[PDB]
């Protein structure tokens, strides 16, 4: 295994997938390191066995069939995925805890979102489709653009939505346009 955390890339008190050289910290993994489980598979592992049971869903998809589906445990699995995903970019830090706005002409957002919030939403089973987990992700960076008006700061919401966007493409098999 790996001697540091797949996700945050540091070292500490690590749990190993036993199907792939990967490790974890207990809550930087999504869902957190399940208590049991010998053997144990990781989330990334998960996500190809899904892929090699059902090859056919790798061919493209649009993005409006992928919203509307139910979040039953597959789509369940790749939202995870996603999230972490995300927390995988050192950048996903500024958009991780609650955030508060207080900056000389601006104001701040009527419906306020961050990472560990999707997270407990997840977690606690609060989204019925995908879309919900989608929105409330957009709206995070939405949030970010809108506040931050012309300062320069505006960059790392673009930053964090093109790693979202990416592998949102990448795991759902969104169908690749020009
Ligand atoms: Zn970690
Ligand atoms: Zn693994
Ligand atoms: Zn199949």
């Amino acid at each position: 295994n790996s001697n540091i955390c797949e996700v945050c890339n540091k070292w500490g008190r690590l749990f190993c997938c036993d199907t792939c050289p990967r490790s974890f910290h207990e809550h930087c993994h999504i869902p957190s390191v399940e208590a049991n489980k010998n053997p144990w598979s990781c989330i990334f592992c998960r996500i190809k066995t899904i892929q090699e049971r059902c090859p056919e869903s790798q061919s493209g998809h649009q993005e409006s069939e992928v919203l509307m589906r139910q979040m039953l445990p597959e789509e369940q699995l790749k939202c995870e995925f996603l999230l972490l995903k995300v927390y995988c970019d050192s950048k996903s830090c500024f958009f991780a805890s609650e955030p508060y706005y207080n900056r000389e002409g601006s104001q701040g957002p009527q419906k306020p979102m961050w990472l560990n919030k999707v997270k407990t939403s997840l977690n606690e089973q609060m989204y019925t489709r995908v879309e919900g987990f989608v929105q409330d992700m957009r709206l995070i960076f939405h949030n970010h653009k809108e506040f931050y008006r012309e300062d320069k700061f505006t960059r790392l919401g673009i930053q964090v939505q093109d790693i979202f966007e990416k592998n949102f493409r990448n795991i759902f098999a969104i169908q690749e346009t020009s």
